[PDB]
DNA sequence: CATTTAAGACGTCTTAAATA
DNA sequence: TATTTAAGACGTCTTAAATG
């Protein structure tokens, strides 16, 4: 299971659209699109931010755990 | 706490005795990666933040923003 | 509406060379 | 040996548009 499908799954489970996701994450819509879909992995500062507004460890987005 | 990410993991690194191109051993990356983190030339990727972390036993948080 | 695609700017790595 | 500089490959973001 890669990473992009925990974020989409962790999203979900917040009931929450993509573009809001970014907005808190600090980044756009289409980086939320491409850490889902696997085009891109987020870097290090966009982990931590992402890990927090998803309510998981960085270690579980990365890994699975 | 102020001072530069690529300050926060020199300083550590320098504290636990270990040369960058161990560390870049122990992270899964280059010495020179060590070498452009600790002088702010570029920041460590997602994966990369979380081995460099574990490999200096700090937080990820304290590394990135001193807190 | 909500998300993906496209193109492009700039970041994050690599090895080889230069430094001392 | 230890680290930095140089040059190049590919990765991570942006906005506009297309697709959904």
């Amino acid at each position: 299971q890669l990473m992009g499908e925990r974020i989409r799954a962790r999203r979900k489970k917040l009931k929450i659209r993509q573009a809001a996701l970014g907005k808190m994450v600090g980044v756009s819509n289409v980086a939320i699109s491409q850490w889902e879909r696997s085009e891109t992995e987020p870097n290090g500062e966009n982990l931590l931010a992402l890990s927090k507004a998803l309510q998981c460890s960085p270690d579980y987005l990365l890994k699975g755990d």
